[PDB]
């Protein structure tokens, strides 16, 4: 079998992508999140705190005749960005794009945290982690991609992210009129439960290639690229009037700058991030300052390859015995 699912940024600066998914009998269509780096599929309920609520789909598990509580099973989950949330799990249909998993975990909020609130074009998010990372207990479950995997043409799914625009995710086989040239593949370590590899190194705009390696996740739920701090300097060092500011929380610059592109190194091919994707627009509306989408991973412990970086390539994640990772440019 296969999918195939549009994504949809839910904003002008892309900060994150939507992607219709269908949960329970008659189907009901929420948007979730796609995110590479978590592992739990939750959504929005009705056994959603009511003023939690504002204007996001929820499912109803009441109204699904394929939908069975999961006795006992409890999850709560915290992202990287400070926000959470927690509930109780059903066992449901889901599909996405035409391919559908039968007895799909589907956690149910009873909490979630102001962030989801106030984000009404997310009813939720599916992790497409390893399901090492799935916080149900006492049981842990199993993300949609591995319970499809084995039912799939190909054990793999591609992310291929609009810039302003539309895109897709795949699963199960690999669209060659998607990319151009070829694909490079690189290794993985799930030892974190992420899709961890290592860069090979970068360039700053039409400067030298600096070989270095740089590991980190390939990660659809963040918004940004997440670098070291001396990678993240020599880039911002580019651009005119920018600086890192602790007030605002990152690196900004002059709305009036035009900003330089970003190349990463997959092995020995190269991908580059257009200086228009690295904008993400004035730090509050009708300033001058606008707000860099490179930034430092000083801190959060782990570089993030978000979707500022994916979504200047056709990524292609390999859930093959040995898993792997594949860049493409497009």
């Amino acid at each position: 079998s296969t999918g195939s699912a549009t994504t949809t940024p839910i904003d002008s600066l892309d900060d994150a992508y939507i992607t219709p998914v269908q949960i329970g009998t008659p189907a009901q269509t929420l948007n979730l999140d796609f995110d590479t780096g978590s592992s739990d599929l939750w959504v929005f309920s009705s056994e959603t705190t009511a003023s939690e609520v504002d204007g996001q789909t929820i499912y109803t598990p009441s109204k699904s005749t394929t939908a069975k509580l999961l006795s006992g099973a409890t999850w709560s989950i915290s992202y990287g960005d400070g926000s959470s949330s927690s509930g109780d799990v059903y066992t449901d249909t889901v599909s996405v794009g035409g391919l559908t998993v039968t007895g799909q975990a589907v956690e149910s909020a009873k909490k979630v945290s102001s962030s989801f609130t106030e984000d009404s074009t997310i009813d939720g998010l599916l992790g497409l982690a390893f399901s090492t990372l799935n916080t149900v207990s006492p049981t842990q479950q199993k993300t949609f991609f591995d319970n499809a995997k084995a039912s799939l043409d190909s054990p793999v799914f591609t992310a291929d992210l609009g810039y302003h625009a539309p895109g897709t995710y795949n699963f199960g086989f690999i669209d060659t009129t998607a990319y151009t040239g070829s694909i490079t593949y690189t290794a993985v370590s799930t030892k974190q439960g992420f899709w961890e590899w290592t860069s090979t190194g970068y360039a700053v705009g039409s400067g030298t290639f600096k070989s270095t390696s740089i590991d980190g996740i390939a990660d659809t739920g963040t918004t940004l690229l997440y670098l070291p701090a001396t990678v993240v300097s020599a880039y911002w060092a580019q651009v005119s009037g920018a600086k890192s500011s602790s007030s605002v929380g990152g690196y900004v610059f002059p709305c009036s700058a035009t900003l330089p592109s970003f190349t990463f190194g997959v092995g020995s091919a190269r991908i580059v991030i257009p200086g228009d994707y690295i904008d993400f627009g004035p730090i509050s509306t009708g300033s001058s300052s606008c707000f860099g989408g490179i930034q430092s991973s000083a801190g959060i412990g782990i570089n993030i390859f978000g979707d500022v970086a994916l979504k200047a390539a056709f990524v292609v994640f390999n859930g093959a015995t040995t898993p792997t990772l594949g860049f493409a440019s497009k």
